[PDB]
C-alpha cells in the first residue's frame, strides 16, 4: 500500500484503488497502474520534475529503504497478476531489487521529490509508475 499527497490529489497504484478513491475520481489509466483522487486537507509532497535514474525506495516487505539504478519510462510487457492480466504497461521504470504484490505504493525518491510508486515486482525486479510528466498534479 502507499500514496502520493500533492495539494488535493491522493496518487495511488490504480488496482489497489478504495471505493472513495473511485467515489473521488480525477484521472486513472489502467495502462499505467495510476489513479489520482481529490482530496479535501492539502497534500504536502512535491513532485519531482527530472530525469534522474538514481533514487531511494521504500520496500515495506523488508521494512528498508534501497538506493536504486532505474530505467527511463517505457513501454514493458508485465506478466499476469491477481490484479492485472499479463499486458503492456506504459510509463513504467525498472530496477534491481526486491518487490512483492503488498509493496505496490512505495515511493521512489530522488532530491527533486517523488518519481513514482511501485507498481510491478518479480525475477528480482522492481517496477515503478512515473508520475515526473503529470505536471498538472502541481496545479
Ligand atoms: C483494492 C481493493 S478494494 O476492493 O478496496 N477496491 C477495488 C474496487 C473494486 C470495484 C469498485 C471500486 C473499487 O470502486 C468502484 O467499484
Ligand atoms: C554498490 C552496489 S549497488 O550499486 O548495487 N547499490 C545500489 C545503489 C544504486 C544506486 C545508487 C546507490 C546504490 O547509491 C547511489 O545511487
Ligand atoms: C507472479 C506473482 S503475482 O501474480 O502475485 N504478481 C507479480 C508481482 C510480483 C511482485 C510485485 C508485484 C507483482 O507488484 C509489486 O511487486
Ligand atoms: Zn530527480
Amino acid at each position: 500500500s502507499g500514496a502520493i499527497y500533492v495539494g488535493n490529489y491522493r496518487v495511488v497504484n490504480r488496482h489497489l484503488a478504495t471505493h472513495n478513491d473511485w467515489a473521488n475520481l480525477v484521472w486513472e489509466d489502467s495502462s499505467r497502474d495510476l489513479l489520482v483522487s481529490s482530496t479535501t486537507a492539502q497534500g504536502c509532497d512535491t513532485i519531482a520534475r527530472c530525469d534522474c535514474q538514481t533514487g531511494v525506495y521504500y520496500c515495506s516487505s523488508r521494512r528498508k529503504h534501497y538506493p536504486v539504478s532505474f530505467s527511463k519510462p517505457s513501454l514493458i510487457f508485465v506478466e499476469a497478476s491477481e490484479y492485472y492480466p499479463a499486458r503492456y504497461q506504459s510509463h513504467l521504470m525498472l530496477a534491481v531489487g526486491h518487490s512483492e504484490p503488498g509493496d505496490c505504493g512505495g515511493i521512489l525518491r530522488c532530491q527533486h521529490g517523488v518519481v513514482g510508486i511501485v507498481s510491478t515486482g518479480g525475477n528480482g525486479l522492481v517496477g515503478f509508475a512515473d508520475v515526473r510528466d503529470l505536471l498538472w498534479l502541481d496545479e
